[PDB]
Formats: C-alpha cells, structure tokens, sequence
C-alpha cells in the first residue's frame, strides 16, 4: 500500500516540448518492467489476429493495435502514474485513450514509416477535432541512430496541419509503409530546410512525447537491432473525436471516453 | 462545448503553499456563480436536517455533506477550478472527505477555538497521514473584521500536535468548543515562533490549507457576512480506513472513487 506520488513535467521541460513538439524522459521504467512489456507484446503479436499489421516484403509483424481493449496489462499501463499525469498535465484535462500501438521496427526487415501528423489521420479518419492529444512512446530497445529511430521535424507542429494527398477509399493503408495521407517532399524539404530534423536517442524503459501534429518519419532498419516502441495516445476529453464522423474500428480509433483514472496500490 | 484548460499553480505558488500552508487565490468565481452557490448553500441550511448545526440563538452556523445531495454542489467539487489544483497539490488522484458551509452571519459567528483538521480525521475517521487539503470558496469579502480563519504560518510542518480531548462521541467536533483543542502552551511557542495570519481577500477568492495548519476564528463584527464553503480533499492513496471511522458519511466519506473533471455538456 504505497505508489509514488504523481511526478510531473518541470516547467522548463513544459516549455520544451511546447515549442519542439517532442521530450524524452530516460528510464521511466527499469529492465525488469520493461521485460514485462516485451513478453506482453509477444503475447498480443501472436494473439492480436486482425489486429495486427505485417510488413509488406517479409510478412514480419510491423505493428498490433488496440491492446489496452484487449490486456489486462496494458489497460492498466495506461494508467500508470509514470504517465498519466503527465498526459492530464500537458493536454490541461482528463484523458483518454483514443488510441494505442506497438510498432516491432524489427532488426533487418523492419520498414519505413513514410512522413506525416498524426492529427491528419486522427482528424480525417476518427473525427478528432483539434490537434489536442499526444503520444508517449515507451522504448523497448534502446533507441540509437542506426535502428531506425522516430525522427522529427522540431517545431514543425507550429503550422497545424498540412497539405497531404489522400490516397484511396478504406483505412487498411493508414497503418502500411505506404501511407494514406502524407507530405509532398516539396511540403517537406521545406520544413527541413527551415526547421532541420531530430531523432531523439534513449535507453529502454525511455519515453518520448510527441505532439499529435508534429511532422516524424522513420527509416528502415536494417541493423541487427530490434526498435520495439509502445504508443500511447492520450486525447484530451473535452476533444473527444465526433463518432458521427467516424471510419475505422474500436481498437484503432477508441468510442469510450471515459475519464482514466490512475493505478492505486493493491495487495494484488 | 469548451470549458477552459485545466489551470494549475505555479512552481512559485507551490512553494508558497508548503511553506506557509495556505495560499490565496483571487477571484475563482464570479458574482453570478457565487451568488448561485448562496443560493444553493441557503437550501442547504433549511432542508438539510440532521446534517445542520446552529450556533446562543439557534442561528444556521453549518451544514455539512452538500456533495452528497446537492447537484449543485456534486458539481463544484469536479470543477475545472478547482479538482486539478487539489490533484496537483496531493500529487494523486482524489476526492472529498468532508464538505461544510459555516456561516458567520454579520454581527454575530461564534471563537472557533485553535485546532487542526487532520487531528479529528486521524482520531474520529481513521485518516492514515495529512495528504489533505480544505478548499475554502468565499461566499464574502474576507476582511480582519467578519472573522477570518487565522492560521499560524508554517503551523503544519512539525505533526500533528497534542491536544486536549473532551468529551466522547462527535456532536463536540461541530461546535465552537471543539472536541481537541491546541493547549495553551503549546500554541504560545507555536505563535511566538512562527506569528499568525489571517489571509484576505474578495468573494469569488479561494483560500486553500493544508489538513494539519493550525488555525483558529473569531466572531463577526462587521454588518457583512462571511460565508465559506470548505472543500476537503484527500487523496485516494491516503483513503480512511473504514474499518476505524466513527461518523456518518456525511462527515467522513466512504465512497473513494476518483473525481474526474466537469465537462461542457449542453444542458
Ligand atoms: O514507429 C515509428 O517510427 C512511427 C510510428 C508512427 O509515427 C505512427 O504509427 O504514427
Ligand atoms: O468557519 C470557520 O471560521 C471555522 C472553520 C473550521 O476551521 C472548521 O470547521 O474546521
Ligand atoms: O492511422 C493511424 O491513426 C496511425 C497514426 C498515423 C499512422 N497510423
Ligand atoms: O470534525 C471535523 O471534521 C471538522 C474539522 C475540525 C473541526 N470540525
Ligand atoms: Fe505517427
Ligand atoms: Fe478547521
């Protein structure tokens, strides 16, 4: 009968993801919770069924989403006080989960994540509303230079959304390495010309929070490397998406906007 | 469909509170929100029964548990107001413990004697620890002369302090002469150290204290009321153990569910 009380951002780290779009906290969980994870993971890549994604080339699991619907661990993760206060904090409400994915990024075969915001799916395809939500993407593998890390334009959310072409009729090719909406090298050479392009790096058990309209990309991996992140995207309540206007599956694109609450200490 | 973004305290304001164990916010509320709160608080007094206290005169002086069977006052509780400066301060997720209106009509008010809340919490309700803080919404100005709680600054942060227990059961935890009460000595070292402070401020202010802070009132001498609507907040971690508690729920909750914030709606 004891958690640690709720830990939240300095001001100075406030400031920083405001005006990046993006802030990494090394070791938020230790090995052995991050062991947890990877076994949990494994568990719903090989359970997950429509649920998962496969990579194009290698038939390679490339992604499982969903998971907090469908795991009594990370529907309580979700919860953990390692994060939700801070997603309470930086969305200045409650929360929800509107949606949540593990991306393998696996050694070797592992592919592109092509540019995009994440508020142009969420937007367009879920009815969110406002770009007010986030990610917090935990590390399963150290994150270096070589294994394909997220990367970013910094400061590139500062436009909202952005000129994307649309690209044929369901939501299959929102998850695919050739994606749905995406920025036109003109839109983005631009941005990196102006702005430059970060990959942050960190150890496992790291978590990086980005902004749902900040500009990110990934290249393959091909290192000997596995780049296993959990996402979590946490939506503000009040920016709850419109269900009239939505396309896609529960496990893509959450309909219980339910308030989270955080884990309390039990004997159990 | 918008209330505004959750509004914190600053790291500054922050330390302001722990230090001293009390802090001042200006303004919170409006005329209109506080007037439809003394309207609420005014029904409160007449239909709530059992749960009213009076003052020499049979004078309304409390009422307690309005969360309970007010909707208005379910409400304030999750305000955007006020549940994320609550969570932010106890770093948990929470709830009430206890909610009370004291009057101290102009004119008259009764000498709440020095005490500290969490000293009844702890012995009548099974609080474990003072992971608490009241929220005192005025309903009035506060000025020196309508009895403003008057608290010793950095009161709280040796324990809780050992006080005279008179009499058994709880009707004595309600009235002016309190059931413990800060000994003589005790509070003269308290004040000769640390000074004593009675904060101001307009209607629509919200004067939050820590659970442990001594404080004291005296009657009111001003032809103005001064009516507070006290908020207590625990967080859920530091729960009250059910099993110790010896009031009803209208004194000592026994519902912990997290409070979640109010959203716009419609209606
Ligand atoms: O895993 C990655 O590098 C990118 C994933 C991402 O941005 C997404 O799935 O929207
Ligand atoms: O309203 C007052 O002046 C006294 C409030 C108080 O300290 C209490 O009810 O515990
Ligand atoms: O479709 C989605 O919502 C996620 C986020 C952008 C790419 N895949
Ligand atoms: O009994 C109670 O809980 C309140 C707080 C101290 C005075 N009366
Ligand atoms: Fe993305
Ligand atoms: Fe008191």
């Amino acid at each position: 009968q004891i958690m640690e009380p709720h830990d939240t951002l300095s001001p100075a780290q406030v400031d920083e993801y405001r005006k990046n779009g993006f802030l990494v906290q090394e070791h938020v969980f230790d090995e052995e919770e991050i062991e947890l994870l990877r076994a949990e993971a494994a568990q719903e890549f090989a359970s997950g069924g429509e649920r998962v994604t496969v990579e194009q080339n290698t038939g390679i699991v490339r992604g499982v989403h969903g998971c907090h619907l469908y795991s009594e661990v990370f529907g309580r993760l979700v919860r953990s006080p390692r994060l939700l206060p801070i997603a309470r904090q930086l969305l200045r409400d409650d929360v929800y989960v509107h949606q949540f994915k593990i991306n393998a990024k696996r050694a070797f075969k592992g592919e592109v994540w092509e540019w995009h915001q994440d508020y142009t799916f969420w937007h367009h395809e879920d009815g969110m509303p406002a770009p007010r939500a986030l990610s917090a993407a935990i590390f399963l593998d150290e994150v270096t230079e070589f294994n394909g890390p997220l990367t970013f334009v910094p400061g590139g959310h500062g436009s909202g959304m952005i000129d994307a072409d649309v690209k044929g009729e369901g939501w299959a090719n929102t998850l695919t390495a050739s994606l749905k909406y995406s920025l036109d090298v003109e839109t983005m050479r631009g941005l990196i010309e102006r702005n430059g392009m970060v990959a942050p790096k960190g150890p496992r058990g790291s978590v990086l929070w980005f902004d749902a309209n900040i500009p990110h990309s990934s290249v393959p991996n091909i290192s000997p490397f596995d780049r296993g992140l959990v996402l979590i995207t946490y939506n503000s309540v009040e920016n709850k998406t419109d269900v009239t206007r939505g396309t896609r599956p529960e496990w893509l694109a959450a309909r219980d906007f339910t308030p989270l609450t955080a884990l309390q200490a039990t004997s159990f």
